[PDB]
C-alpha cells in the first residue's frame, strides 16, 4: 500500500503545514499538523472543553461507528481520553489506530484555528499514552506499506506532499543522501558535516541534530547562528524579541547545510518570517540559536528545501535530496 496527501502552509509565513486526514466511518476529515518531533496523534474533539474551542473541526467518535473508547487509556502533553478508530491519510487507511481525544487544549491551540490536531511522526517510544503506550500512524501502516518510508516534500510559500511507502523519482534533482539516525532519544537524530553562509566557505564541522517538521525555524549553535547573522547588516540577538532580527530592508545571504558529502542550500528568503509587528521595519529571522533547547533542530526552513526520506527500516536513516 501507499498513501499520498498535499501540506499546505496555514500562514503567509510558512509557520506550519496542515494536511487532510479522514477520522472514522463515514470519515471525519481533520486537518492536522504532520510532526516528525512527536508522537501522539491528538485531536480537538466533542469532549474538548468548548471554552477552549475557537473555529476547529472536532472529532465526535459517537458518530463513528468504528470508534472504540480505548478504556483506561489517557494521555498528556493538551490532554484528555483515547479513542481507537479508522484512519486514512492520502488514500492509506489504518484500522485501530489510537486517536487522543483532547479533553482540555494549550491556549496556543485555541488561538490557532486552522490546527485541528497533530499527527506525530518520531518514534513511537515518544508516545504519551498510559499505561498501555501507543503506535504511531506510520509504524501501524509499516506492515501494509511497500516500503517502510515516508517522505516530506515541504514548499517554500506553496503547497507540498506528504507520501507514504514509496519514494517519487520525479520530486527531486540528483541523488538522495542518505546518513544514520539514532533513536536513543525517539527522534530523527543525524549528524550534519557543516555549513556556509552565503558564498563563504565550507566550515566542516559535526552538527547533531533533530529533522522536525513541526518546529518552524533552525536551531542552530550559537556559534554557527551568530557567523551566519554578522554577514546581514543591521542584524542583532533582541531579548526583547527573543531572537535574531534584522532590517527588513536587507538582503538575506543562503545558508548550506552538510549532508555526508553533500550539500542543501536555503535561499536567503526562506530565512526572512518578516516584520516582528505590523508596520514594523525589524524583521525576524529564521536561523535561531539552540542555546536554550538542549537541542539543534531541522525544522521547516531547512526541510522544505530539501525532499526528505524518512526511512523506518529496522536500521533507520534520513535521506535529503536538492529539489
Amino acid at each position: 500500500s501507499t498513501g499520498s496527501a498535499t501540506t499546505t502552509p496555514i500562514d503567509s509565513l510558512d509557520d506550519a503545514y496542515i494536511t487532510p486526514v479522514q477520522i472514522g466511518t463515514p470519515a471525519q476529515t481533520l486537518n492536522l499538523d504532520f510532526d516528525t518531533g512527536s508522537s501522539d496523534l491528538w485531536v480537538f474533539s466533542s469532549e474538548t472543553t468548548a471554552s477552549e474551542v475557537d473555529g476547529q473541526t472536532i472529532y465526535t467518535p459517537s458518530k463513528s461507528t468504528t470508534a472504540k473508547l480505548l478504556s483506561g487509556a489517557t494521555w498528556s502533553i493538551s490532554s484528555g481520553d483515547v479513542y481507537t478508530d479508522t484512519v486514512s491519510v492520502g488514500g492509506l487507511t489504518v484500522t485501530g489506530q489510537a486517536v487522543e481525544s483532547a479533553k482540555k487544549v494549550s491556549s496556543s491551540f485555541t488561538e490557532d484555528s486552522t490546527i485541528d490536531g497533530l499527527l506525530g511522526l518520531a518514534f513511537s517510544t515518544l508516545n504519551t499514552v498510559s499505561p498501555t503506550q501507543q503506535k504511531t500512524f506510520f509504524d501501524n501502516a509499516k506492515a501494509s506499506l511497500d516500503s517502510p518510508v515516508f517522505t516530506a516534500d515541504l514548499g517554500y510559500h506553496a503547497p507540498g506532499t506528504y507520501n507514504f511507502g514509496f519514494i517519487d523519482t520525479t520530486a527531486y534533482t540528483g541523488s538522495i543522501t542518505y546518513t544514520a539516525v539514532s533513536t536513543k532519544q525517539g527522534f530523527w537524530e543525524w549528524t550534519s558535516t557543516g555549513y556556509a553562509v552565503g558564498s563563504g566557505t565550507f566550515k566542516s564541522t559535526s552538527i547533531d541534530g533533530i529533522a522536525d517538521t513541526g518546529t518552524t525555524l533552525l536551531y542552530l549553535p550559537a556559534t554557527v547562528v551568530s557567523a551566519y547573522w554578522a554577514q546581514v547588516s543591521g542584524a542583532k540577538s533582541s531579548s526583547s524579541v527573543g531572537g535574531y532580527v534584522f532590517p527588513c530592508s536587507a538582503t538575506l545571504p543562503s545558508f548550506t547545510f552538510g549532508v555526508g558529502s553533500a550539500r542543501i542550500v536555503i535561499p536567503g528568503d526562506y530565512i526572512d518570517f518578516g516584520p516582528i509587528s505590523t508596520g514594523s521595519s525589524s524583521c525576524f529571522g529564521g536561523i535561531q540559536s539552540s542555546a536554550g533547547i538542549g537541542i539543534n533542530i531541522f525544522g521547516d526552513v531547512a526541510l522544505k528545501a530539501a525532499f526528505v526520506v524518512f526511512n523506518g527500516a529496522t536500521t533507520p536513516t534520513l535521506g535529503f535530496a536538492s529539489k
